[PDB]
């Protein structure tokens, strides 16, 4: 139904993502600020082998790429509770320090739905899947966030680094919601019948009526799989008059 009108536009239908619009970007660093290079600390053979599928895939997509750079920081085997699922985890701490702040244009958690007029009784919530990675690093800055990699039997050893805006990185929530931003400004002014609330990488559309909201949604959907964005189609919340954004509940 939603999911075979709008393939591009679903993360389980159309892949991994990709703002087509956004330039790659640069990384400003502080004034001061002098590469860092902490080694990455060592591993249990579990532990490797636990996330060497998660870096196999991600350098698949060609989001992590073989690199050398005088930055490093280490990478940290996190053990899903309950399984035997290990997930890599890179701690920027050292490489946030050194980068330029940028001052959150981010309205509210808050102030953001008490906008929201009680005319507009129909919503669709959607949650896009991997933003940050939606976003692309200009070359000049991937060297920052390098790691060490290495896996004998495996095809390589040395250095790897983002092609992409990664996590951890104190900057990407709001470096991924201005850039959203100005890639559904149009929306909003081909829509004023409709109200879009965007906070980062979750999504609510209000509408008048089950109608709009349904068209309303139609249209959403088509202007994020022109633009390279994937929503969860599996969390989705298609026109409902109950639906639960950003930890909040509506009715």
């Amino acid at each position: 139904t939603w999911l075979s009108d709008f393939p591009q536009a679903w993360a389980e239908t159309g892949g991994m993502g990709l703002a087509v619009r956004q330039a790659p970007l640069i990384i400003p660093l502080k004034a001061t600020s002098t590469p860092v290079s902490i080694k990455q600390y060592p591993m249990s053979q579990e532990a490797r082998l636990g996330i060497k599928p998660h870096i196999q895939r991600l350098l698949d997509q060609g989001i992590l790429v073989p690199c050398q750079s005088p930055w490093n920081t280490p990478l940290l085997p996190v053990k899903k509770p309950g399984t035997n699922d290990y997930r890599p985890v890179q701690d920027l701490a050292e490489v946030n320090k050194r980068v330029e702040d940028i001052h959150p244009t981010v309205p509210n958690p808050y102030n953001l739905l008490s906008g929201l007029p009680p005319s507009h009784q129909w919503y669709t919530v959607l949650d896009l899947k991997d933003a940050f990675f939606c976003l692309r690093l200009h070359p000049t800055s991937q060297p920052l966030f390098a790691f060490e990699w290495r896996d004998p039997e495996m095809g390589i050893s040395g250095q790897l680094t983002w092609t992409r805006l990664p996590q951890g990185f104190k900057n990407s929530p709001t470096l991924f919601d201005e850039a959203l931003h100005r890639d559904l400004a149009d929306f909003r002014i081909q829509h004023p019948d409709l109200i879009l609330l965007q906070y980062v990488d979750d999504l609510l559309l209000a509408a008048t009526s089950e109608l709009d909201c349904q068209q309303g949604t139609r249209a959403l959907l088509q202007t994020l799989g022109n633009l390279g964005y994937r929503a969860s189609a599996k969390k989705a919340q298609i026109c409902q008059k109950q639906v639960k954004y950003l930890g909040y509940l509506l009715k």
